[PDB]
């Protein structure tokens, strides 16, 4: 196992660690492609992670410091100021492939902004967030992913990772609560009725339900329009890029079967994961 080989390894444990849903889809791919997702997966639970776990603001700036030098000179050795294994890692990425380095700026705007968190006014404050922190990863694995780096690969890419933060968002509602977060739109909720504060302490009404499948349909149907353009990505990544996606629809079907419980995490089961891989790889 060489130097760089240890360097994925990493990232892959990073991942193995932090992407309960990811992980067994990635490992799906290819050698090359896995260990790409890998690097921008632990470059991207880094940046997450550095405030809201680390609640390291400068560990952040080093992070988009270590980005930028990546960016300027891809073929210089770097001492990287944050992760050197994760940097060397995603500096390796960058040699064979094109990065949107803007788009793990974007994140990282993104991520800081998310401290003096603001509840959103209007829909689309919503969804503008969806794209800061899951669009622009969309956007970043899209060279990965596909061989035709076009506006449509980027488009269903960007959509794609918009709507598994919307299925996040739906997953997480209680948990968000509990650390102070409510993702739900302002107007939205003046609209249904609805209080996020008082569902948690009080339990699930049929306001709530409404409200909360208001938004899952938004994302199943964003969902359902990916699908259709999934031949956008390359062969071998399309049967995986489908099970991460059937994986987060699966989700909302256990929020469904959990009567919309706030004060507990859904999850697909491994064994559950293989079945719909299973079933996806049939077509394919
Ligand atoms: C190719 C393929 C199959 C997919 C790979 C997936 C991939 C590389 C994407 C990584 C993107 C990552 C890490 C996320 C960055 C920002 C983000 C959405 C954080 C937390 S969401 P949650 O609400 O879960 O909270 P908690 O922060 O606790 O995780
Ligand atoms: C997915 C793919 C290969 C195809 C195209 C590109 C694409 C859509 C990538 C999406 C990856 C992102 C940021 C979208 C969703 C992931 C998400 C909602 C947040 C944290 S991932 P965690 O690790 O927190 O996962 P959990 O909390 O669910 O366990
Ligand atoms: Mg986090």
């Amino acid at each position: 196992m060489t130097m760089m080989d240890m360097n994925f390894k990493y990232c892959h444990k990073i991942m193995k660690k932090h992407s309960k849903s990811f992980s067994y889809a990635a490992d799906l791919l290819p050698e090359d492609q896995r260990k790409a997702v890998w690097a921008i997966y632990a470059v991207c639970r880094k940046i997450d992670d550095s405030i809201d776990v680390y609640g390291d603001i400068q560990f952040l700036n080093q992070i988009k410091e270590d980005i930028q030098s990546i960016e300027k000179y891809p073929y210089e050795y770097h001492h990287f100021q944050s992760d050197r294994r994760i940097m060397m890692a995603l500096q390796h990425v960058a040699q064979h492939k094109n990065i949107a380095f803007q788009s793990f700026y974007n994140l990282i705007d993104t991520v800081y902004k998310d401290q003096h968190f603001t509840m959103f006014e209007t829909d689309a404050e919503l969804f503008g967030y969806c794209y800061g922190v899951a669009g622009t990863v969309g956007e970043v694995l899209t060279p990965i992913l596909s061989d035709h780096e076009t506006h449509q690969t980027y488009d269903v890419a960007r959509r794609l990772g918009e709507s598994l933060q919307l299925i996040n968002i739906l997953r997480d509602v209680g948990e968000d609560f509990e650390n102070e977060r409510i993702y739900f739109s302002k107007q939205r909720l003046k609209q249904y009725e609805v209080d996020i504060a008082e569902v948690y302490q009080n339990g699930v009404n049929n306001h709530y339900i409404d409200l909360w499948e208001y938004y899952a349909a938004i994302a199943e149907k964003d969902f359902r329009d990916v699908m259709d353009q999934i031949k956008v990505f390359s062969i071998e990544a399309q049967p995986i890029i489908e099970l991460a996606a059937r994986i987060y629809i699966e989700i909302l079907d256990e929020v469904r079967q959990a009567n919309y419980t706030l004060h507990e995490r859904v999850f697909v089961e491994k064994r559950k994961k293989a079945k719909l891989f299973h079933e996806i790889n049939s077509k394919y």
